[PDB]
């Protein structure tokens, strides 16, 4: 076998633009004890007042006013008597995984 002409049809050397090879080694997935959530899966949850259930905090000084994600709940809307202990509260986690399917 043997040959060597040019044509420049098609390109199948890379692949598309949008998927980068080699985005990052680290892998980040939903968590699994909490399921995305931040809490124990054995524990209960309380009502927050600082947000209400807005997840969101207001700080009155002086005539003026700033705004700020809620710090008693951290922006959920309760409070977590007792948060995760995988994600610790996070929303998601390592999970060692080969392939990946996006869809699923
Ligand atoms: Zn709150
Ligand atoms: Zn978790």
């Amino acid at each position: 076998g043997s040959s060597g002409s040019s044509g420049m049809e098609l390109t199948f050397n890379q692949a598309a633009k949008g998927v980068n090879k080699e985005f990052t080694v680290n892998i980040m997935d939903t968590c699994e004890r909490c399921n995305g959530k931040g809490n124990e899966p054995g524990t209960k949850v309380q009502h927050c007042h600082y947000c209400g259930g807005s997840g969101m905090e207001t700080i009155n000084t002086g005539p003026f006013v700033m705004r700020s994600t809620c710090r008693r709940c951290g922006g959920r809307g309760s409070i977590i008597i007792s948060p995760c202990v995988v994600c610790r509260g996070a929303g998601q986690a390592k999970q060692k995984k080969r392939s990946g399917p996006s869809s699923g």
